[PDB]
């Protein structure tokens, strides 16, 4: 199993996670989602990436291969801590952060506690704003298994619906019902889910305050997270940038991959 | 003067021109206001694009070096065949346009009127659309020569204001006062200025057929052309990408020269 990488005690919870090359660090973060794990959401990611920094992505606790604690409470905090963790028990002291959708969230809550532990910032879809639930968002939180119920999540984060075949989803479906995987899911953002959007996002004045270079990217056509979101971050962060792609979903990372890694590259390149 | 470049016969018109690099033909189109030349919007661009294309930035009539035709009457169609004129002319068959502002108004007429002669385009805080008259723009458009009225031109346009110097303002000033400059240009957009922004426009309708691959680009603090025209374009064109640079005015290939530049050589080399 591919998704299944290294292994580390990182803020007191063994995590699985993925380190490929040299330099400069940068730690990409998943987005949630039934299934989701770092492999899964950087897998066309890293080799791209890793030719010219190195590249970190963990499976954030909860999600993937990582521990699932008992009694552990899933919050925004608590996240940013496992983060910091990661990067304390790698001897990270700074890096750029990459945070796809849900993980753009703890990105921007990370660079706001520990400022200086983050150098630039990618924000993809991102949490961060309180945006109204979307029954886009409410499907993908809400998801229980089944073929059909992933096939209908990957039409919603999927532009172009060719992509979405039978044996992804069969895929996807499997890696959704791995042993713990749907009771933690299910337990992380139960009904209202408006809570939970709220809860993972930044005021605007903390967010004004953020001193980092920072470029958001959004999928024009983004069924879960509005792009109006991603143009309210665009307002509120002062050295940022905004790049939106037509004809693409909820993961900008998979259906613009070659636009999505060179402008990412470009980006850390100016530093 | 390197404002003046080389000099061809273009629609009638004899025009002055600038034109170097080999290999895929790309048009630049400079923006309007007084003093304006292809040589002063695009004196930092040519240079990176020409390595890798033939650029080829004429001075549209009415503006520059171009001869200014005895009871010419100034209007899109007009502007458009002086674009088509100016392609024929070298034997440009097709080739990829980037607009700036006014010229971005005349790269979508050109697509729309010409879509065979049109491969990709980049449209830079672009006309195109009915926004709603800004102090700027009317600022910008009403202009009378003086080396303060110029300061204040130069202020509008840029984000750093420490980028306008005395030194700056009056070179652009005597750059408008050259012989017939201010009375082509004061004659081109009088009061109302409305009637010109939506002179300059396309249909929504028709922009939407516009099967072109585009590149939208805008500075988040243009005073002149509101960030939410462009935001309108990135939802009416079908492959269309939108990049907002933050800290940035009207000039985006001014501003932020670097990224802009790379921003389009990449572009354009996905073709």
């Amino acid at each position: 199993n591919l998704e299944i990488g290294k292994s580390i005690l990182a803020a007191g919870v063994l995590t699985n996670y993925h380190d490929v090359g040299e330099g400069q660090p940068v730690i990409l973060i998943h987005g949630s989602g039934p299934g989701v794990s770092a492999y899964a959401n950087w897998r066309l990611t890293i080799p791209a990436l890793s030719k010219f920094y190195r590249v970190i992505a963990p499976d954030m606790v909860g999600f993937g291969f990582t521990d699932r604690p008992e009694n552990y409470n899933y919050s925004k905090d608590s996240w940013v801590d496992h983060i910091i963790g990661i990067m304390d028990a790698l001897e990270i002291e700074k890096a750029h952060i990459v945070g796809n959708a849900f993980g753009g969230g703890l990105a921007i809550a990370t660079a706001l506690r520990y400022s200086e532990r983050v150098d630039r910032m990618v924000l993809m879809g991102a949490a961060g704003t309180r945006f109204d639930v979307t029954e886009g968002l409410n499907a993908v939180w809400g998801y229980t298994p089944s073929i059909e119920n992933m096939r209908n999540l990957l039409d919603i984060f999927a532009y172009d619906r060719s992509l979405v075949t039978d044996e992804l989803a069969r895929l996807r479906y499997e890696a959704s019902i791995q042993p713990g995987f749907q009771e933690s899911f299910s337990s992380m953002f139960p009904e209202p889910r408006q809570r939970w959007i709220d809860a993972l996002a930044s005021s605007d004045e903390d967010i004004k305050t953020l001193p980092n270079e920072t470029l958001i990217i959004h999928g024009r056509e983004d069924q879960v997270v509005p792009l109006s979101s991603s143009l309210r971050l665009g307002e509120l962060i002062d050295r940022a940038q905004l790049h939106v792609f037509g004809r693409c979903g909820h993961w900008t990372q998979i259906e613009q991959t070659d636009r999505f890694n060179r402008l990412v590259v470009e980006f850390f390149n100016e530093a």
